């Protein structure tokens, strides 16, 4: 969905998996790898 550069991460101290744009430093709960 969203662009190349969005990549999987985990929200420290709770474990919520989310995505982080490794090109812009943006963050979202939507997974752009689909």
């Amino acid at each position: 969905k969203l662009p190349p550069g969005w990549e999987k991460r985990m929200f420290r101290s709770n474990g919520t998996v989310y995505y982080f744009n490794h090109i812009t430093n943006a963050s979202q709960f939507e997974r752009p790898s689909g």
